[PDB]
């Protein structure tokens, strides 16, 4: 079970969560349109980094819309508060989105990093492997967020071990391949790494909400952190990857990338 199913919610708490999720759908699909449009101004060897953002926007947007539908269908406003009608709302569908979107977010980083060939394939394999372990162990720990907080923290500790290893591999490859990047994007890519580390750390914090704020307000706070983390890790992060791909495109002489930057 999950802590969401434990509480009734005031109209203010319930509708705030609903608007957070609905706004998340709108923001992800709004970025989707932008990424599709701007991808033509990216050189062919970087265009797959922009395509990966489109895939992330589609899958993140569809699953956020599924959760807003489940949120509305699970509770009804009875006797002055929103009460659970159906055992249907699960944050586990976020975990399947994460397993879908995390590899795409990692791959588009490696591409603008100018990883190629054997090093690109092998690095992607280990990063996806480390992400798989982080998601599966975290998903099992999330099963005990109501019944046994101790198991939530023990599985979260193992999941964090995968998280630290994944970031070490990413930081290692950035430090090693920064110099190959054009147009000053070698400076930009490590700030993207800092944003990635800040944004991805918001997820384990929301994961631990049942352990330090197990009430209706903690449920609101958790969806708030997820909303901030999604927009940061997918939309803002994707905009920076796209800027890097366009900047390196223009630096290599790709003409339509140069007009796009001339407008700003
Ligand atoms: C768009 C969604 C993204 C980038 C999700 C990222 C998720 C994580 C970095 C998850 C991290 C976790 C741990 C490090 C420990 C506790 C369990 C997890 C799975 C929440
Ligand atoms: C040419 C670069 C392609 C990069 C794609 C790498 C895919 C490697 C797949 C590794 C298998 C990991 C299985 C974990 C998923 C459950
Ligand atoms: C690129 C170098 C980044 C180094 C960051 C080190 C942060 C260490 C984390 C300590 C725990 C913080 C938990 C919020
Ligand atoms: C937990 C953050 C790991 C950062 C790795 C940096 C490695 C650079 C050589
Ligand atoms: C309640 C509005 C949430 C918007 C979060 C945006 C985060 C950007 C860093
Ligand atoms: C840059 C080579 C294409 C990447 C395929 C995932
Ligand atoms: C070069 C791929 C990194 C290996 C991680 C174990």
């Amino acid at each position: 079970k999950n802590i969401e199913s434990l509480f009734d919610y005031s109209a203010g708490q319930f509708e705030f969560i609903d608007h957070l999720l609905t706004m998340g759908v709108g923001v992800h699909f709004a970025a989707l349109i932008f990424f599709l449009v701007v991808s033509q101004f990216v050189a062919p060897k970087y265009r797959i980094a922009t395509a990966l953002s489109c895939i992330v926007m589609v899958s993140a947007g569809l699953i956020l819309n599924s959760q807003a539908v489940m949120w509305t269908d699970a509770y009804a406003y009875v006797d002055g508060s929103y009460q659970l009608q159906d055992l249907t709302f699960s944050n586990g569908y976020r975990y399947v989105n994460w397993m879908a979107t995390i590899p795409c977010l990692l791959l588009q980083l490696l591409i603008v990093l100018n990883l190629k060939g054997k090093e690109l394939f092998s690095t992607a394999t280990w990063l996806i492997l480390a992400a798989w372990g982080m998601i599966i162990t975290g998903y099992v720990g999330q099963l005990y967020e109501v019944d046994d907080i101790a198991q939530l923290m023990i599985w979260g500790a193992v999941s964090t071990a995968f998280f630290v290893v994944m970031n070490w591999i990413v930081g290692t490859k950035i430090f090693k391949n920064r110099a190959t990047m054009l147009g000053g994007t070698d400076s930009t890519i490590t700030k993207v790494f800092w944003l990635m580390m800040f944004a991805w750390t918001l997820y384990p914090i929301a994961y631990l909400v049942p352990a330090f704020m197990n009430n209706a307000d903690g449920v609101v706070l958790r969806q708030l952190l997820f909303t901030i983390a999604d927009i940061s890790s997918k939309v803002i992060y994707g905009l920076m990857i796209t800027y890097i791909a366009i900047q390196q495109s223009a630096a290599a002489g790709y003409v339509p990338a140069q007009q796009a930057l001339g407008r700003i």
